[PDB]
């Protein structure tokens, strides 16, 4: 399905990638889009998929675009223009200066002061589910670990019950990944109507959950309303059940297949916080853009007014003019550039507590099981959207190599 090639778009700027199911999926998502970066493809391209749009393949454009927000505004920022229009969570949809005001508040829920209150839970979390999998030798890590690790601990934070996770999961997975059964409106909906009910209840009845603190609270001075409360708590859902989850199945599956580099980190733990920042770069996995404020030239590409571009935070760090060598994991990597948790004034809020999440997986995992693999004869699939994923990573080991402690 390709849309009608726009009169403003040159044909030699058109390469027809489908950000929902690229076509080298089979070799890996992101060796799927970086195909996008090949020698022969320019830096500002044109995709007749998904109702049509541009897309920037280097980093160098991808920053830049990113710190415009005058040109590239964030009132759209998902593909298709349905979604894209439909999207109004909060602060994502919001341009400076509006945005900020927004952003200080959410920074409230989930900045750095939270995540050192959730230290203990997430440390005892971590140890208590690999310890249950240790004496099993095997598990679908998705579903084992990579779910309710990070789930458990944002469900706990935000004051909901593990047992609405399936349903809130189903929906947020519409959003990013849609299997065709829902549209990102009707997603949005679902999930509106979930949270319209509860976010009333605690505007009556103040908890300390997250919801609470976002309904209750203030944006610049003056009190926020419910319509504001329920559009903030709505991205919080979001963010709290799929990027950290999706993430941390891209870094086992490595690590599963690299004995080498699990050595490594046994013998060296104080490379651990270097690995996880050489993994977030090497397997990044968002990709969402911005819509055309009014035309406008960019790097010689005549943009026009209202067009969508898809500026992948993924390929930043897996382009070759920022990193050598982008498809080789070296946690000893110098300077390791990347856009993995965006750029601009929309720079993720949450990613101290996704670095922690990621740090304390790998310690407490491989302390425990540090001999494993993929388990025999399976062969891992990826899935490709607005945030990127593992369908399943069935693992395996030998129990007697494990250790209890
Ligand atoms: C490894 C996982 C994570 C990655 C790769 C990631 C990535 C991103 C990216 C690329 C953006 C900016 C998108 C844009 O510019 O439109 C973003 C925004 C945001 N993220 Fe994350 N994130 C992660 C985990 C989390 C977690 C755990 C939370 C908190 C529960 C969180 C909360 C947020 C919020 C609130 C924003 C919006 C801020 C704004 O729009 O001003 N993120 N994230
Ligand atoms: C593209 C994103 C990672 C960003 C934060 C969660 C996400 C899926 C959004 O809807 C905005
Ligand atoms: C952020 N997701
Ligand atoms: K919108």
């Amino acid at each position: 399905n390709l849309a009608p090639l726009p009169p403003h778009v040159p044909e030699h700027l058109v390469f027809d990638f489908d950000m929902y199911n690229p076509s080298n999926l089979s070799a890996g998502v992101q060796e799927a889009w970086a195909v996008l970066q090949e020698s022969n493809v320019p830096d500002l391209v044109w995709t007749r998929c998904n109702g049509g749009h541009w897309i920037a393949t280097r980093g160098q454009l991808i920053r830049e675009a990113y710190e415009d927000y005058r040109h590239f505004s964030s009132e759209c920022p998902f593909i298709p223009r349905e979604a894209g229009e439909a999207y109004d969570f909060i602060p994502t949809s919001m341009d400076p200066p509006e945005q900020r005001q927004f952003r200080a508040l959410a920074n409230q829920v989930v900045g750095m002061p939270v995540v050192d209150k959730l230290e203990n839970r997430i440390q005892e979390l971590a140890c208590s589910l690999i310890e249950s999998l240790r004496p099993q030798g095997q598990c679908n890590f998705t579903e084992d670990y990579a779910e309710p690790f990070p789930i458990r601990i944002f469900m706990l934070l935000a004051g909901l019950p593990e047992e609405d996770i399936p349903h809130l999961k189903y929906l947020t997975d519409q959003m990013t990944r849609p299997d065709g059964s829902m549209t990102f409106a009707e997603a949005k909906e679902a999930l509106y109507d979930y949270l319209i009910p509860i976010i009333e209840q605690r505007r009556q009845k103040p908890g300390t959950d997250a919801i609470s603190i976002v309904a209750n609270g203030q944006v610049n001075g003056r009190p926020i309303t419910s319509d504001e409360a329920k559009r903030m708590c709505g991205l919080l859902l979001v963010v709290g059940l799929d990027t950290v989850v999706n993430f941390l199945s891209f870094s086992m599956e490595f690590l599963a297949k690299s004995p080498e580099h699990r050595q490594e980190l046994i013998e060296r733990p104080e490379r651990i916080p270097a690995a996880c920042e050489e993994l977030l770069r090497r397997f990044s996995l968002v990709a969402d853009g911005r819509i055309l404020t009014s035309d406008y030239e960019f790097h010689g590409v005549q943009l026009k007014k209202g067009d969508q571009i898809l500026l992948p935070q993924m390929l930043s760090g897996l382009d070759e003019r920022e990193n050598a060598c982008p498809m080789h994991v070296d946690f000893s990597r110098q300077k390791v550039s990347h856009t993995t948790f965006g750029h601009g004034s929309h720079l993720c809020l949450g990613q101290h507590l996704a670095r922690r999440e990621i740090i304390v997986t790998l310690k407490e995992w491989l302390t425990r099981i540090p001999d494993f693999s993929i388990a025999p004869g399976a062969q891992i699939q990826h899935k490709s959207g607005i945030v990127s994923g593992v369908q399943a990573l069935p693992l395996v080991w030998d129990p007697a190599t494990t250790k209890a402690v």
